[PDB]
């Protein structure tokens, strides 16, 4: 249901940064933000697009302006 990305940009991370980069994989309903720790936690709508980006993520890396976060389940 719930993911949690990473080592941000330290400078270029907004709730619509993250929304844009994961949309193509599902519908994103709430989006958090805390930039103290350079991390973010998207909320996403049904579980089959955390198989989705997971699946994805271990041939290709997800980058956010050009650089790669890295991706944590609970």
């Amino acid at each position: 249901s719930v993911l949690l990305i990473t080592e941000l940009p330290e400078d270029g991370c907004t709730e619509e940064d993250v929304r844009k980069l994961f949309q193509p994989f599902g519908k994103v309903n709430d989006v958090l933000i805390v930039p103290y720790r350079k991390e973010a936690y998207l909320e996403m709508e049904f579980k089959e697009a955390i198989t989705a980006i997971m699946k994805y993520i271990e041939t290709t890396p997800l980058t956010i302006k050009g650089k790669s976060v890295k991706i944590c389940v609970p």
